């Protein structure tokens, strides 16, 4: 999670199991990628402002190996497309996207990365 205390640089803290369990008890009420799941996983991203690494750690905790694999494959396609477009706050000469999305100072880029990660869940549900 990325924290925003007043007057000092933003800082990363690791997930705590109580964070993860509280997220699971909400998100896992619904099928992955369903509208209900999307509301609750978006709320978790809002509350915790996670880095790219945090998001993979969260995916691997919440989802089965198969579901995580489907998500990761879709995300890697979305990232390729986004890099071709260009991404807010992202200078590719200053580090790979995923690395920069772990630098707490790169807020704009992290927030965009979060939206890509959230959008990747659209590959999961049945209509």
């Amino acid at each position: 999670p990325v924290m925003h205390p007043h007057g000092v640089p933003p800082s990363h803290r690791p997930w705590q199991m109580k964070d993860l369990q509280a997220i699971k008890q909400e998100v896992s009420q619904a099928a992955p990628g369903s509208p209900q799941f999307m509301q609750t996983i978006r709320l978790a991203v809002q509350q915790f402002d996670p880095t790219a690494k945090d998001l993979q750690d969260l995916l691997q905790y919440l989802c089965s190996s198969l579901v995580a694999s489907l998500h990761h494959q879709q995300l890697d396609s979305l990232i390729s497309e986004a890099e071709t477009r260009g991404i807010t706050g992202y200078n590719p000469l200053a580090g790979p996207l995923r690395v920069q999305a772990n630098n707490p100072q790169q807020q704009g880029l992290r927030r965009e990365y979060q939206q890509l990660w959230l959008t990747a869940f659209a590959a999961l549900p049945g209509s």
